[PDB]
DNA sequence: CGCTTATGACAGCCGCG
DNA sequence: GCGGCTGTCATAAGA
């Protein structure tokens, strides 16, 4: 067994780590680590030591992690730069593991939680927890079991005892369906008072410490109210024994108008699931619930039951349960799925840092790199202070807006990431500056070439083509240790178990390599990274913004010799790192008429494309290299997408509203040949969280018929939908919306000046329902469906909104089923866009519609 | 917690016999 | 009575 650490601390002079020892047992240890900063010195000094600038540096070693830290305020009030790795933790880490970690995950501690609290009230604030917690469902990853703990009594109900048998029978049969995969793996403990359970839950917390903690927003909610209410009953030193080294801080997170509070917990690390899938999922979701999500990854969700969760506790004590459970579960499930717990792993023990910060590009690659450098005597600079100054970034072509029938697109492989390496961009690279001409002179070879001799961006700046840069060099190893591991993956398939076993689990690392890569041009931005430098931000973008539009041209050019026009416009749309070209010209040089069928056009460009634009592209690419005079050329483009109408058919091609808005009836993309065409829809509202249900729906079907079939089959699917309309559930042709800064316009239960329109809805709700806690209450920050109302409503206002997901209050209901102006409603949600739509690509969606009312 | 480039729905203020 | 606009909100799409 390699060791390898669980959790490193710096709390004041000595540092608090758990780690796997030799043997695989946990321990833990207290050390009192010994930093060593460093210093500039005269070149007298015989050192081994240089900065990234060559400089030579003097290693000071301190006392203590006080005595180094004080040397830096200190270093700082004189005026000299204190170079080297500042977060001792990291420092520490890299000093007691230089050498590749291999880590066992099964002697790692992972606990998964979810809590229970009956509230009477609103959702019970985690920084008063003012009630009892009535339920604890604790999975932990040792054991592989479930611990549950029921509280029997409380203020609100005295119930019977969970039963398992029951839990395990069929929804039918009047069980929960708690799945037999689990059923023999739950342990169950009742309880008489709360006291009883939350003493016990924390000498069990003591028994199994967890090392990862996570669940379903446990660090938000949960882990607060625990902690909490632990606190707010026993003492606060009491809460504390929830923390292995008995501290803890209160974080105040105070982002989007809001004010938040956590608690950080000392010698533990928490990856909040709803974190961890917000960020490496990259799927945008309307809902971020455990419910929509565990629908979405795994098609079924929470457990169902009736009436309000807050009355669930005395109606179904066993179905309460039963809940709790399959919510613990349900959040497994999906990490069964998607490993992303053990892509944290990986990347921490990557990198050498705390666990937790996987969620910060910075603190990742300043240890990723600072490893790279110390292994080789070189010291890193001291981070400095920057002023944010907002940069120029990525480029995008105002496209007209118009139908396109053929469309073929193209993408730049990791553009800013190859940038950095073809031009060598990083602060001990900067060689000096250059006159800049216009950018556009630059797009297109007419001004002249900045240099003979260093490497160039369109924005003056211009680097050593020499020497090697620490960014560049580092992407650059990453890039290729992606290469490395996937190479293993090709050959990872050729008693399967010796060829499948790492094949995937191996593979995984292709990941997170793919992660650094896309997030360190983030970081490069990012004023508190140690290596950013407003100049190189600045350089990347221009350059790229060189790139895309100096590539236009070149397809610009190419495609009109060959198609003997001149000065066709074919490169119709742009967007940072890809373009879309008309292939129109290209299909006519054949003629429609000589394809045997769709599969046949579509072949046709895609040899085309490969055969003969990536050529000239290629080219091109070169040429623009030699003129900026970079290290080395990187720009390389792939074939995306290629779209068109079904041969034979009166479907427009696709179309474009404006920028990031357009639709597509693609065939092949990078290679794949679907077997149907699917509908690449980009920022229409058939895209929209926003927009109804019912409408998406019907929106999406608009734009298939409109690029598949003619105008005439959208027509008639129009007139079919306005026919129709009206008879559609009411849920379903609802508006949603999110109630953010309700009381900032609530004045006296009415709309204040500036009152959003589905706020002002949410009041008039409000009002309707005043007098009522029998209602479901439009809490803050939520999502509300919204209506318009009818001229000479009761309701007093022109929309209403109440609470998403739900039926709505049989108060209000029929009346509000009775003045909702479905005229409004119609127009508002979908005639607009569509008509957004249809004269974007010159279609008509109505029969005869004077072709004047497109002028002025 | 760990972002520029952009579009569309509304609100309200502005000349305008 | 409303086009042209500046401004607050919402939600994208890829990082």
């Amino acid at each position: 067994m390699k060791e390898f650490y669980l959790t490193v601390e710096q709390i004041g002079d000595s540092i608090f780590e758990r780690y796997i020892d030799s043997n695989g047992r946990e321990r833990t240890r207290e050390v009192e680590y010994k930093p060593s900063l460093f210093a500039h010195c005269p070149e007298s000094q015989a050192t081994k030591y240089f900065d990234i600038y060559g400089k030579p540096c003097t290693r000071k070693l301190f006392a203590n992690m006080r005595d180094a830290s004080q040397w830096i305020k200190r270093m700082e009030d004189i005026g000299l730069e204190a170079l080297g790795m500042d977060d001792f933790k990291l420092a520490y880490l890299s000093d007691t593991y230089n050498y590749e970690i291999k880590y066992d995950h099964t002697k790692i501690r992972v606990a998964n939680f979810d809590i229970e609290v009956t509230s009477p009230d609103g959702f019970p604030e985690p920084s008063q927890a003012k009630h009892p917690i009535d339920a604890i469902t604790h999975y932990d990853s040792i054991d592989d079991r479930f611990y549950v703990f029921d509280l029997l009594n409380s203020p609100y109900g005295n119930v019977e005892e969970w039963s398992i048998e029951i839990a395990a029978k069929l929804q039918e049969q009047g069980g929960d369906e708690v799945p037999s995969e689990i059923i023999d793996k739950i342990i169950y403990m009742p309880f008489d008072n709360e006291k009883e359970l939350l003493m016990e839950y924390l000498n069990f917390w003591q028994q199994k410490t967890p090392v990862i903690l996570t669940g379903w927003n446990v660090e938000s909610f949960a882990i607060p109210y625990v902690y909490n209410r632990i606190k707010n009953i026993f003492g606060e030193s009491t809460a504390k024994r929830l923390s292995p080294h008995r501290k803890t801080r209160v974080k105040v997170i105070e982002n989007m108008y809001g004010s938040r509070e956590i608690i950080t917990l000392f010698g533990i690390s928490v990856l909040d699931y709803i974190d961890l899938y917000k960020k490496f999922s990259f799927t945008n979701q309307p809902s971020y619930s455990l419910d929509y999500i565990s629908e979405f990854e795994l098609n079924v969700g929470k457990l169902k039951y009736d009436g309000p969760i807050s009355k669930l506790r005395e109606s179904n004590h066993q179905r309460y349960i039963s809940y709790n459970i399959i919510a613990v579960y349900r959040v497994l499930q999906i990490d069964a799925k998607r490993q992303f717990i053990n892509l944290s792993l990986d990347m921490g023990y990557y990198a050498k840092i705390q666990i937790q910060s996987v969620f910060s590009p910075i603190k990742t690659w300043d240890a990723i790199i600072f490893n790279s450098l110390k292994e080789q005597n070189k010291v890193i600079p001291q981070g400095r202070s920057h002023p944010v100054q907002p940069y120029p970034g990525a480029f995008v072509k105002e496209p007209i807006p118009n139908r396109y029938k053929y469309v073929m697109s193209f993408d730049l492989t990791s553009l800013y990431p190859s940038i950095i390496r073809q031009v060598n961009i990083s602060p001990e690279t900067i060689a000096g500056t250059f006159k800049v001409a216009p950018l556009h002179d630059y797009i297109n070879a007419v001004a002249e070439r900045p240099s003979d001799v260093y490497s160039c961006s369109p924005n003056g700046m211009m680097y050593y083509k020499d020497r090697d840069g620490v960014v560049p060099t580092e992407i650059t190893k990453v890039f290729n240790q992606r290469k490395e591991h996937k190479g293993y993956m090709l050959a990872a398939q050729r008693m399967l178990f010796r060829a499948q076993r790492t094949e995937v689990a191996g593979m995984t690392a292709q990941i997170n390599r793919k992660l650094l890569i896309n997030s360190l041009y983030g970081a490069l931005g990012n004023v508190w990274f140690r290596y950013y430098d407003l100049r190189n931000a600045t350089a990347i973008t221009t350059f790229g913004q060189m790139a895309l539009q100096w590539i236009e041209r070149k397809v610009n050019e190419y495609l009109n010799e060959v198609c003997g026009t001149e000065g066709e416009a074919f490169v119709l749309y742009g967007d940072t790192d890809s373009i879309y070209v008309s292939a129109d010209k290209i299909i006519d040089k054949v003629g429609e008429s000589k394809f045997r069928d769709t599969n046949h056009w579509v072949d046709f460009l895609d040899k085309f494309a490969r055969e003969r634009m990536e050529p000239a592209i290629d080219r091109g690419f070169r040429e623009m290299c030699e003129y900026m005079n970079n290290k080395q050329h990187l720009m390389f483009m792939d074939r995306e997408a290629i779209a068109g109408p079904p041969l034979g058919s009166k479907g427009i091609g696709g179309f474009w509203t404006g920028k990031k808005r357009y639709a597509l009836n693609v065939w092949d993309m990078e290679g794949t040949r679907y077997a149907e065409p699917k509908l690449k829809i980009m920022g229409l509202e058939t895209q929209k969280s926003s927009t109804p249900k019912a409408v998406q729906k019907a929106l999406k079907e608009c734009i298939r018929r409109m690029l598949q079939e003619g105008e005439e089959s959208l027509q008639e699917y129009f007139k079919e939908f306005e026919k129709e309309f009206r008879q559609l559930n009411y849920i379903s042709i609802a508006s949603v919306s999110s109630a953010n800064n309700i009381a900032k316009y609530d004045v006296g239960g009415f709309p204040g000046p500036k009152c959003p329109f589905h706020i002002r809805g949410i009041l008039t709700y409000n009002r309707a329902i005043k007098g009522n806690i029998d209602a479901p209450q439009v809490v803050e920050g939520e999502k509300v469906y919204v209506l318009p109302l009818r001229e000479g409503n009761p309701f007093g206002d022109k929309c209403i909104a109440w609470p998403s997901g739900t039926e709505i209050t049989d108060l209000i209901k029929d009346d509000v089923l009775h003045w909702m102006d479905y005229t409004v409603l119609l127009e508002k949600t979908f005639i607009k866009p569509l008509e957004g739509f249809t004269s974007a690509a010159k279609l008509d969606y109505e029969k005869k519609a004077s072709l004047f009312d497109m002028f002025d």
